[PDB]
């Protein structure tokens, strides 16, 4: 019932009170962030509360948190919260703990290099194109435009042919058996694991594996089909010359490219929709960055991995962006151990969590947060801007391990989309955008705008 | 159903055939000891068979025994098997595992000394007294004496005034609030436990503790009562000075005594009984027994702790009734992460087991080894046994730690029991002895035998 409730108070550690089994899982009816800026705005630097009868401790000093995600990773904070029924993902890296996630991430380390990504850039650069061929129609039609779905599609296309190199347009070929497979995706299940965790056992022996065993078999004699026929330059190629610590197993190659089509249809679509709207809210914005991106690519020249590298104001939208809207809202760590850090005596078995979207959002470091402002990202003020109370890809060896392919594709897929067309609010948009009342940072609506063609 | 199953079909380690679900368990009709003997007779060294899902790998090379229990134990082999609903028990010394553990065994381990026994010997001895004084009533009465009921209420006598400092006498006083209290204790839910390992954390969450709450309560605050109102030489005065790593708390110090009152009256109940009917059954061995007590301990002298290590015959007796009944008849360890020892694969979270019950009984280490022969045990025999294969109270940092404290409580039993009474088998003996066909280690029927006054 109230089994491990009485910890925060017995540490002096304030916190909203919490309810027998469900503790404060019914103050989520808000949201995660608010929830955390009400927290952070209510109890200052550190507060508790309970996920059920998890304890999660909260921190937001800058110093705990370098202490957390980079002094004491591997000794104390390695691993995040477990675990729904997880199947054979138990494999993949970020669902691995302890010593399987160090050989996981240093087998899978040496494929995110810039130099690996630059040699996927002239690949990602194809289905830019094939984005504005889309975006071409959807525009001509005159009327608004829904940015999840085109942005979904061009995801899709990029996170195929880096994973495997399958090369499909997937708007205009609604079902190519490799497209469907890869949409068969996804509350109140998840409130209902956190106040039932035990039953997560039970889900396990009942053969219920997370995901459907005929697209788990599907990818799973796709890469194996695609493992015989077999210079390619996809995820796949990189993972397969890696096994030639101890090399990857075939069942642990089909745990990871499912994780980064995971990573990238979500995220990279959703916060692609975000600069959108931010850019369409803000037409200066907007048209700063065109002039920019007609100074460095003449005449709609094709964008490259240095002429992207090079653009400076894209760098502050996209920054500035991932600080309003921060999709993972929140970072986590288990405590190993017994541990004290930074004055504080943190028992074993608490959740550590940086609330991410509450920090982004505090006007103790940003003033007047709620604005979208590129400028706090200048040259002349990025140098006082906290890296551990921005942190949209977390930070130590346990950060986004796809940061830079995610800011490389999302920027050139902006290039490419700013260089042909205008974005202008029309009447459907919601103004101010509003947060998704979910467990996911999306918006309330789905974002549409009007297209009009340079 | 059958998910880890195949594990030791792909390493090519034999075994029986396990059905789904149910693993090997339906071979336990006949006993653990049985099957020990069985799949060691037809499998040779190593062989493997699955609790349910959980695959246990069975060794008997006495090079492997050293590395698991000795070598690898910090590294490999640290914890036992997991867990009944536990409840508090999780800090008790013999469920605790890896730093917790340690931490508990390194502040228990100066309680266990030999000068620390060697206090505790002037109390035990009183209840020797006490013991024979219920022997020669029952024996007076000329008729079969039941041994399980003198000699438990004589291991309880022990247990109460060397764990707490309560002086009762058991048999005579069949309801002291402590006696009671201690024997609210305690098939077929163990084998359902094993074959719905899922099930064990629900009855955490329904508050089903194992212990009775009104038992539980009762110790707790026996021992907080014990606390306050306190020269005394109990094991609770030697963990309470050891409060004055990090010092023991006051329900890690409930745990650890209720872990002692298991130790204690289970096991050496029942090893005294196995060496009554042993000595019954061999008069020329509990004669001569008697003349070697009678030789250092004249006209029956109280036996002290000096005069009990000095008692070689003694110690051989002891020793070959724990090679015949070791009672704990299983050593076991879980393999924390992927090892090769002495050229062999053990992959994480396996249970390697040593079968202790069979190995004392194998015919390649012991000549006949269904006969009770104390001569193997001499001096000149001594050398030749590995402490590999006779492991009666395992070894390594794990071993039992209660060891020393348990030969020298059963020897001042005998001791004092064989100075006044002689033992023979009557009518209702069973003879052969049969063991418990359950999971543990006592006679099929209680052993009853005939008490004479000398
Ligand atoms: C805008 C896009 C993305 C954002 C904002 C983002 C952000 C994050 C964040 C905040 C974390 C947690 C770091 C921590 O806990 O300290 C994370 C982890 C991770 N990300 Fe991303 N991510 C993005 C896209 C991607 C992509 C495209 C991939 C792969 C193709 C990827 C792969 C991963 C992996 C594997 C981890 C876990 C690493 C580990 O546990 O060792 N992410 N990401
Ligand atoms: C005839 C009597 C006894 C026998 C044959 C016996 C045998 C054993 C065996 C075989 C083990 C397992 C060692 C291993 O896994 O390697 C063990 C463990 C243990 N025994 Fe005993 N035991 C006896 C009595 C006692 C007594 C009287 C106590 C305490 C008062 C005791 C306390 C313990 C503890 C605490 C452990 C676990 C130690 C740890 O996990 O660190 N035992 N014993």
């Amino acid at each position: 019932g109230t089994h491990s409730h009485g910890l925060f108070k017995k540490l002096g550690i304030p916190g909203p009170t919490p309810l027998p089994f469900l503790g404060n899982i019914l103050s989520y009816h808000k949201g995660f962030c608010m929830f955390d800026m009400e927290c952070h705005k209510k109890y200052g630097k550190v507060w508790g509360f309970y996920d059920g009868q998890q304890p999660v401790l909260a921190i937001t000093d800058p110093d705990m948190i370098k202490t957390v995600l980079v002094k004491e990773c591997y000794s104390v904070f390695t691993n995040r919260r477990p675990f729904g029924p997880v199947g054979f993902m138990k494999s993949a890296i970020s669902i691995a703990e302890d010593e399987e996630w160090k050989r996981l991430r240093s087998l899978l380390s040496p494929t995110f290099t810039s130099g690996k990504l630059k040699e996927m850039v002239p690949i990602i650069a194809q289905y830019g194109d094939v984005l504005v061929r889309n975006l071409r129609r959807e525009a001509e039609t005159g009327k608004p435009v829904t940015l999840k779905d085109v942005f979904g599609a061009y995801s899709m296309d990029v996170i195929t042919s880096t994973s495997f190199g399958v090369n499909i347009d997937s708007l205009n070929n609604p079902q190519d058996p490799f497209v469907e497979n890869t949409k068969k995706l996804l509350d109140p299940f998840f409130l209902s694991i956190t106040v039932f965790p035990f039953l997560i056992p039970i889900l396990e022996v009942l053969n219920i594996c997370v995901f459907p065993r005929e697209v788990t078999n599907f990818l799973r004699k796709s890469v194996k089909r695609m493992k015989e026929s077999r210079h390619r330059v996809d995820f796949l190629q990189l993972m397969i010359d890696s096994q030639n610590h101890k090399a990857l197993s075939d069942l642990e190659l089909v745990a990871q490219s499912i994780i980064f089509i995971f990573a990238g249809y979500e995220t990279t679509s959703s916060v692609l929709s975000f600069i959108m709207y931010e850019l369409a809210t803000h037409p200066d914005v907007q048209q700063k960055l065109q002039e920019e991106i007609d100074a460095v690519l003449p005449n709609k020249a094709p964008p490259t991995y240095d002429t992207v590298l090079q653009m400076e104001y894209l760098d502050m939208v996209v920054n500035e962006t991932l600080r309003l809207f921060p999709i993972a809202m929140r970072l986590e760590r288990v405590c190993k151990k017994d541990v004290e850090i930074n004055g504080m005596f943190i028992p074993k078995g608490v959740v550590v969590m940086i609330p991410s979207y509450a920090l982004h959002r505090d006007p103790k470091y940003w003033t007047e947060p709620e604005k979208f402002l590129p400028e706090r990202f200048s040259k002349k003020n990025k140098d006082n801007i906290d890296p551990y109370i921005y942190t949209p890809f977390g930070s130590g060896p346990r950060n986004c391990i796809g940061m830079r392919f995610a800011l490389m594709n999302m920027k050139l897929a902006l290039i490419r989309v700013l260089q042909n067309f205008s974005f202008k609010p029309c009447k459907e948009t919601q103004i101010p955008l509003k947060l998704s009342l979910g467990g996911l940072l999306q918006p309330e609506k789905p974002v549409v705008l009007k297209v009009e063609s340079r």
